[PDB]
């Protein structure tokens, strides 16, 4: 299968919109993690590949992704980061966890098609 990055752009975009719509869980996920802000000096250490919002929605507009997986990929690796670095009784786990079951049930279909 080959993919028009404009029509990858359009079909995914929706999932990515559907993430940023959760207030609260999408706060904390919607620029890079700012270990100095937070006060976390381990967290580049723990977090070898960081990711957010932010980062995916401007590799979707640059073209970036050239099949929707590598997509997924970012999406999971965003999510993957906060639940290994975050406490399961954290606020960030807890919303993470909302975030990844939004994900799933919007991404599904759109695979499909
Ligand atoms: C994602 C993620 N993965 O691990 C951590 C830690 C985060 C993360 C990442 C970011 C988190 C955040 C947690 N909690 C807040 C709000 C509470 C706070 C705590 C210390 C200092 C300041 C705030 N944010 C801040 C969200 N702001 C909202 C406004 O825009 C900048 C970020």
């Amino acid at each position: 299968k080959i993919f028009k990055p404009e029509e990858l752009r359009q079909a995914l975009m929706p999932t990515l919109e559907a993430l940023y719509r959760q207030d609260p869980e999408s706060l904390p996920f919607r620029q890079p993690v700012d270990p100095q802000l937070l006060g976390i000096p381990d967290y580049f250490d723990i977090v070898k590949n960081p990711m957010d919002l932010s980062t995916i929605k401007r590799k979707l507009d640059t073209g970036q992704y050239q099949e929707p997986w590598q997509y997924v990929d970012d999406v999971w690796l965003m999510f993957n980061n906060a639940w290994l670095y975050n406490r399961k009784t954290s606020r960030v786990y807890k919303f993470c966890s909302k975030l990844a079951e939004v994900f799933e049930q919007e991404i599904d279909p759109v695979m499909q098609s």
